């Protein structure tokens, strides 16, 4: 089965009519004459012009058309094509000087435009070849919607070929809310699933996306679907897998194409055994997403371990290791102490399976050695407190001292 539309249906009866682009449209259009970037930015717009046309016949209510994608190459003329069937453009918006136009351009020599607004509007055509001027004409045979075509520069002609360009959509438009065909060769769309509202994502989707973002084949012992609008926007999920860890990784999305796929510090260090992805609707700002995104995890996991102390003493077996790095790492104070209140630890207060979270150790820190509680439970230098009032704490790990030294105090606490 072959299915694309793209054929050159057009022809411009008339004659152009030249413009010139305004004083700064031509600065950047000019300086920009990494590299792949371009067909992320087409397919967007491609799909927000869709968008905004399905928004608007539901509103009134008579049936959906035919609303795809399309991208074709051509080995021989040297180009590549993309045609929406979306809302389109008039002849006012295509004079009127917006992502999508540099990008196009750091590849083409010159960029050829059909299109034609949704209204039932004209067709135009819109050449130009990356220099001052750009004509526009009536042209006929346009078809609704809006095509594409770019003759790549001499040095670009790589996105002419289709082995290359596959990677570059199963890359960034893997999750386009909207058919997108390869030479009308069907290609792959999962859900965007961390758009939709927690309460709607079924538990069988999470775990079939996790097993995606995370080339997994279990289940994730947590999962954190964290939508709010208030700081930023995002859309964000997040999963903790199941097992032991044994040898950041987070995608990063802008209304569900690529940014970035193993997004390095978007989340702090100690963090790195996250999979799942954050998406955002905002493209140095980093470092305050990294901190407000640390924020509400180490929230869901004080707050696992509220719900059911079991899943989470589990867990905190299998990845206490990470949250030491956290502690040792982390350089400023109030973050290391934010970390502790998800440590737990061993001590005198009930027997060999007891963790106490220092946080209650507020009844009143001495901490001890390691790793068994017999050569705990006999240490001249326990035994000594044991003599003595207040009760001890202990590590029983080794890298827990270096933790909480490096953890200097908790809460104002000697430690
Ligand atoms: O990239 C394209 C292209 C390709 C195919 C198309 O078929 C269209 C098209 O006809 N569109 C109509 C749209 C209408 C709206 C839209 O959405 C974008 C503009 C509105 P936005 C926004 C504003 C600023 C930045 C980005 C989006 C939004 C953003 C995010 C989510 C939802 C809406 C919004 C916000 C509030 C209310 C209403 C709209 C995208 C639209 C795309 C454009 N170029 C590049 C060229 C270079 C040279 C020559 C020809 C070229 C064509």
């Amino acid at each position: 089965p072959l299915h694309s539309i793209i054929s050159s249906t057009e022809s411009v009866q008339g004659s152009t009519s030249k413009h010139e682009f305004q004083a700064e449209t031509k600065k950047l259009l000019d300086i920009v004459a990494e590299k792949e970037v371009f067909i992320r930015e087409l397919i967007s717009n491609a799909s927000d012009a869709l968008e905004k046309l399905r928004h608007k016949l539901v509103s009134d209510g008579q049936a959906l058309p035919e609303m795809e994608i399309h991208l074709q190459t051509n080995a021989e003329k040297g180009t590549i094509t993309i045609q929406d069937t979306g809302i389109g453009m008039t002849q006012e918006e295509l004079v009127s000087n917006g992502v999508g136009f540099y990008s196009a351009f750091m590849v083409a020599d010159r960029v050829e435009v059909y299109s034609r607004s949704a209204a039932p509007s004209l067709g135009y055509q819109w050449l130009s070849d990356g220099s001052g001027v750009f004509e526009i004409a009536e042209a006929s045979g346009v078809r609704t919607g809006t095509k594409i075509i770019i003759h790549l520069k001499s040095d670009c002609k790589e996105f002419s070929s289709e082995a290359r360009v596959r990677d570059v959509v199963t890359k960034y438009s893997n999750f386009v809310s909207f058919p997108l065909y390869l030479n009308g060769r069907r290609m792959n769309t999962l859900q965007a699933i961390w758009m939709m509202d927690p309460k709607d994502v079924r538990e069988w989707q999470h775990e079939e996306f996790y097993r995606y973002v995370a080339q997994a084949h279990d289940k994730p012992r947590y999962t954190l679907h964290y939508k709010t609008d208030a700081p930023l926007n995002i859309r964000s999920i997040f999963y903790v897998p199941d097992m032991k860890p044994s040898m950041s990784s987070v995608a990063l999305y802008s209304r569900k194409v690529l940014i970035q796929t193993k997004a390095t510090d978007i989340l702090p260090k100690w963090l790195r055994f996250i999979r799942g992805v954050v998406d955002s609707e905002d493209i140095a700002l980093i470092r305050k997403l990294r901190d407000v995104l640390q924020q509400r995890l180490i929230k869901f996991f004080i707050d696992q371990s509220k719900k059911d102390a079991e899943k989470y003493a589990k867990f905190f077996e299998d990845y206490g290791l990470f949250m030491r790095e956290g502690i040792v790492t982390a350089t400023e104070q109030e973050v290391k102490e934010d970390i502790a209140k998800l440590l737990r630890y061993e001590s005198s207060a009930l027997p060999s399976g007891q963790l106490t979270s220092l946080s209650e150790y507020a009844s009143r820190i001495y901490y001890l050695c390691a790793p068994n509680r017999h050569l705990a439970e006999h240490s001249p230098y326990y035994e000594a407190m044991k003599k003595k009032d207040t009760e001890v704490l202990f590590c029983f790990e080794q890298f827990d001292e270096l933790t909480l030294l490096h953890l200097r105090e908790f809460d104002k606490k000697k430690l």
